[PDB]
């Protein structure tokens, strides 16, 4: 079997993706934020405190003839960001753009935090890490990827994200008319849960690549690329004005700037982001003052190969019994 779905921009500055997602019988439609970074598909539901509501659309498991408890299961999770969600379980059966896996872990939120609520566009998220991030207790579930892996024609999916335009998901096949030249795969550390590599290196604009290994990982559910304090400072170095602002959360730059490109290496292939790419916009409305789409990873603890980075790609998460990724240019 095989699934494409398209994954939209939440917003002008592509700040997020969603992703509609079929759950129940009849189909509940959902708008989910497809996430390489966690493990949980989780839900805004008819079980959500109903003041953390405003504008999403809920699951309703008790509309749904194919719903079971899975009694005793509950789930709590926080993100990098500092946001968080937590609830109950039902499996049902989930079709992403024409794929369907029966028995799929649902998780149900009884409690977002106000990040979520806030935010209208989505209405959960469906996590696409490896299934030792789960967090449901006291036994941990599957990803849908991991439900579908061996139904599929090929034990992959692919994340070919747009540029303020939408963009594919595809499971099970390689659409190989949707990049150009090659894809070069790389190795994964599954150690973290994460889809975690080691890219070669990195250039500034029309400069010289610079050879270092950068431990990150392909982080669907992540704005922004966060690397080393070094890189990102050689970075914004070149952007006259361009200041890490401790007031406003990382480096912001005059919206009057044009910003360099970025390239990163994997293997001896290299992927070019645009400088359009790396501009989030006044960090008020109409301030001059823009945010940068390069920020420090400091303090994580992790580099983060996020929208900013992907969406330059063609990128082939590979569940084969050894993971590995690719990345082609597009």
């Amino acid at each position: 079997s095989t699934g494409s779905a398209t994954t939209t921009p939440i917003d002008s500055l592509d700040d997020a993706y969603i992703t509609p997602v079929q759950i129940g019988t009849p189909a509940q439609t959902l708008n989910l934020d497809f996430d390489t970074g966690s493990s949980d598909l989780w839900v805004f539901s008819s079980e959500t405190t109903a003041s953390e509501v405003d504008g999403q659309t809920i699951y309703t498991p008790s509309k749904s003839t194919t719903a079971k408890l899975l009694s005793g299961a509950t789930w709590s999770i926080s993100y990098g960001d500092g946001s968080s969600s937590s609830g109950d379980v039902y499996t049902d059966t989930v079709s992403v753009g024409g794929l369907t896996v029966t028995g799929q872990a649902v998780e149900s939120a009884k409690k977002v935090s106000s990040s979520f609520t806030e935010d209208s566009t989505i209405d959960g998220l469906l996590g696409l890490a490896f299934s030792t991030l789960n967090t449901v207790s006291p036994t941990q579930q599957k990803t849908f990827f991991d439900n579908a892996k061996a139904s599929l024609d090929s034990p992959v999916f692919t994340a070919d994200l747009g540029y303020h335009a939408p963009g594919t998901y595809n499971f099970g096949f390689i659409d190989t008319t949707a990049y150009t030249g090659s894809i070069t795969y790389t190795a994964v550390s599954t150690k973290q849960g994460f889809w975690e590599w080691t890219s070669t290196g990195y250039a500034v604009g029309s400069g010289t690549f610079k050879s270092t290994s950068i431990d990150g990982i392909a982080d669907t559910g992540t704005t922004l690329l966060y690397l080393p304090a070094t890189v990102v400072s050689a970075y914004w170095a070149q952007v006259s004005g361009a200041k890490s602002s401790s007031s406003v959360g990382g480096y912001v730059f005059p919206c009057s700037a044009t910003l360099p490109s970025f390239t990163f290496g994997v293997g001896s292939a290299r992927i070019v982001i645009p400088g359009d790419y790396i501009d989030f916009g006044p960090i008020s409305t109409g301030s001059s003052s823009c945010f940068g789409g390069i920020q420090s990873s400091a303090g994580i603890g992790i580099n983060i190969f996020g929208d900013v980075a992907l969406k330059a790609a063609f990128v082939v998460f590979n569940g084969a019994t050894t993971p590995t990724l690719g990345f082609a240019s597009k």
